[PDB]
């Protein structure tokens, strides 16, 4: 047979493993994870591997059900087992459904099938209980997955032309709410604000904030100029990072603006840590606080297309700047023009469903020129997916 | 670090590989594919691996869009490349959308990113163009995936109780058609009949038909008794298999019954190969042809719950039998009670969305007793997922 295929792929895994296990602080790790995948695919063969999409779908379905139904929380941590019966008992999910669902997440899924109707946690299932995953994953599976699946349906309505807008997209199609942006439609139900703000807090790859010199720029600023605004700062974790990074400071104003339901959830937590909670909308208003150090956008612009909303953000902010004292900092993923990762692809293509997108370097170039903005410098410590786009008035 | 984790998992892959590469005609292969997956998961780590559900989702989305938009067919086979521009040109899918979508299916996806806006087929993407995958995959992604994703939503409506029925399920919820069974709602639009009949024809794991002695049983039958009926035979590929298996025959009637839109698509193809195309409905009618060799159900019962429809099938067929001359053959997956595969899980849990299910041996036991039917013998050549349930009147 073509068992030969397996050998070559095993060899490469073995090879790539050896490399990974004697480098330092990267390409090695990614390459090995890639050669590891090739093996699985090669073992299965092209035709059986095409069935992976169906397998993948039920697994995401069943994981989502199980997590919502309280199964992850009812099951004992540390790998102690529990029965179908005892689980169903504590959650009220149909023991027959639960048994069937479990089959999707034991054979390889993050659970362990100890024995007949007997299941256990592993660290991979327990990872779904951590702040990052537990804040992120439910929101995505309740509100985003179904839309991403309907991308095909939306573009088919336009004979594969790009009709996507912020208010007419696979999200509005799937949740039947044409005209509303994703945020608008979620915040209308107030029960959603807390989960969504937690999801907005999720930072799985640990964003690097020592990427650009805060201490230097902010404390070379005299008086009213010395003040940073985290626009759409949400929680404010970005601000707190910055503040931690430079305490080499005087009395410096630190403001976190965002919509009202967001400002509610985090306000007095922010007053506490010493930050001004300001309610602001960069779509219906011009930027209030004038002539500041820098106006800082973190994981904001990828929510938006270049026009209309993209230009209006930067235009409503040009209003309150200073030709040479203020500066603008966009902090977001910079997609390579070749060799994108699945980390790149899943964030970008999810946004696609709500009319957002992740931007190339040349994509950020277009955005700046459109708003008559001059690129000062792009900060990136490569081996790191996010850079900062620094810019000024032309 | 815990680079140790990678080593142990590499070792096991290497080990399981060596075993697989000196067995014969199985557990070896599955175990290696399992240890291969562990490695990928271990390399990524529990928290980053939880993000695999999001990655998996966009990949299925983007594959579905690309295949529908005609990209798989526009691209040259054999690994010759083609540009974003030349592809968009031949399909009219937005070159900007196409570029973004491609990122989900190059890094590991079945395509190869030759260079900037330059992509190529590999045998893994070309596999999507084969009869099995190309008949199966579109139907699933258009009609089934979205429902499977909404399993959680449906059961949440019932506080995780099992409300699922053949006409009230995640399918009726997602496609908004409460009251219709999956088949009813698809056949209402006649453009769907041809794709769905091709999907029904899909047989990816190559079902074993030499599993039970046709030559022996059929040709020990005198006269009007000697006649087999493939109920819901669709295409009739099952019948043709059987006929090929025994030509050691006299003039033996071979009938393939199914609903009308199915009988249309395949009728004169079946008359041709010498088979009686009969229109029949085992929900609204009793079984016409009386006292036959055997009544044969292939990949039928997993479309149905035990009651109502399950019992009514066997009851409408008991009508036309012979206490000791006729026999009933259910041919379907037999789920193990432990160590289910993802192959088991994806078929069962998809059905779950339309109120169907795959059955245990003890599950088939319940079904038989409920219809007052006696188990003669279960045929299985293990290492093979499907058996036959042979049964008679009690
Ligand atoms: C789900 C709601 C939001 C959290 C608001 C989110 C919006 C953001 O602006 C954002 O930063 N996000 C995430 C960051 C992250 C990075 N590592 C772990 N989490 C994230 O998962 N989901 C989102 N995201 O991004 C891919 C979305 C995609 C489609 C709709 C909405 C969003
Ligand atoms: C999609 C429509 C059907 C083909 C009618 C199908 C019904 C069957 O009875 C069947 O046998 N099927 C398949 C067999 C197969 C085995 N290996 C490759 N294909 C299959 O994919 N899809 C289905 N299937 O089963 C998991 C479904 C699941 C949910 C709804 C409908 C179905
Ligand atoms: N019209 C709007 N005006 C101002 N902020 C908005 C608007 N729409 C959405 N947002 C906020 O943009 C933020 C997007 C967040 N994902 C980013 C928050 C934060 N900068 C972070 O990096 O995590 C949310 O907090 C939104 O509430
Ligand atoms: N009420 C019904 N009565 C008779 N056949 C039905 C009914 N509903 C669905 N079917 C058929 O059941 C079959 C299910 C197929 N997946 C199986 C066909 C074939 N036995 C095979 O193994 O591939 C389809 O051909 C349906 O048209």
């Amino acid at each position: 047979a073509q068992k030969i295929a397996v050998q070559k792929d095993v060899d490469e895994v073995v090879a790539a493993a050896q490399r990974f296990l004697h480098g330092s602080g990267d390409e090695a790790k990614v390459d090995l994870q890639k050669k590891a995948s090739n093996l699985v695919q090669t073992i299965r063969g092209p035709i059986p591997a095409a069935l992976s999409s169906m397998e993948d779908i039920v697994k995401v379905a069943s994981l989502r059900t199980l997590f919502e139904a309280g199964v992850f929380h009812a099951m004992p941590k540390g790998g102690a087992s529990m029965t179908a019966s005892e689980i169903s008992a504590q959650t009220g999910l149909d023991k027959g459904i639960l048994i069937r669902l479990m089959r999707a997440v034991t054979p390889l899924g993050p659970f362990h099938e100890v024995g007949e109707e007997e299941y256990a946690h592993t660290p991979f299932s327990e990872a779904y209980l951590t702040a990052d995953i537990a804040g992120c994953f439910p929101v995505m599976s309740n509100f985003i997955f179904g839309p991403v699946l309907q991308i095909c349906d939306f573009l088919r309505q336009n004979n594969w032309k790009d009709a996507i807008t912020t208010r007419n997209n696979p999200f509005t199609l799937a949740h039947n709410c044409p005209g509303e942006t994703m945020f608008e439609h979620l915040y209308k139900n107030s029960k959603n604000v807390a989960p969504v703000t937690k999801a907005e807090a999720a930072d799985v790859d640990q964003i690097a904030m020592d990427l650009y010199p805060w201490e230097e720029r902010l404390s070379d600023a005299k008086g009213s100029n010395a003040t940073l605004v985290d626009i759409a700062g949400s929680h404010g974790n970005g601000t707190r990072a910055i503040m931690a990074l430079a305490p080499k400071l005087n009395g410096c104003r630190f403001i976190v603006q965002d919509l009202e339901p967001v400002i509610g959830e985090h306000s007095q937590a922010l007053r506490a840590e010493g930050i001004e909670p300001q309610v602001y909308d960069f779509l219906k208003q011009e930027q209030p606080v004038h002539g500041a150090s820098i106006y800082y956008f973190r994981r904001v612009f990828h929510d938006w297309p270049d026009l209309p909303e993209g230009k209006k953000i930067l235009d409503n902010t040009r209003a309150a700047m200073s030709r040479e004292h203020s500066r603008i900092l966009i902090h977001d993923i910079i997609v390579p023009e070749i060799g994108a990762t699945m980390s790149h692809a899943w964030q970008d293509l999810s946004l696609m469903a709500i009319g957002g997108m992740e931007r190339t370097e040349k994509d950020f170039a277009r955005l700046l020129d459109i708003a008559g903005l001059a690129l000062v410098k792009v900060w990136r410590k490569p081996g790191d997916m996010m850079g900062i786009i620094e810019a000024r008035l032309k």
